């Protein structure tokens, strides 16, 4: 496994409830990848740029975790599995 960054966007016309459940949802998504949850940032005014085209701003939901390049197709899968999930990007880090 090497270091890896996935990018969650999120409706920010979710309830702070919503938002919450997305999150613990994600989150049990990259546990069965052997991920845990130590590095998790989330920016919930976050005008991301790919959201604004349609949304008011897209909330971004980071995770620092670490993936083999095998199983980069299917985190990004899961992750997208959600209807609160608008996009999700990934992309590889240096260790």
């Amino acid at each position: 496994s090497k270091t890896f960054e996935v990018n969650i966007v999120l409706n920010p016309n979710l309830d702070q409830k919503q938002l919450a459940q997305a999150k613990e949802l994600a989150i049990k998504a990259l546990k069965q990848y052997g991920i845990g949850v130590e590095k998790i940032k989330l920016i919930g005014n976050a005008k991301t740029v790919e959201a604004v085209e349609k949304l008011k701003q897209g909330i971004l939901l980071v995770y620092q975790i670490e993936a083999p390049a095998d199983r980069v197709n299917d985190l990004a899968r899961e992750l997208r599995i959600l209807d609160a999930v608008r996009r999700v990007e990934t992309t590889y880090a240096a260790d």
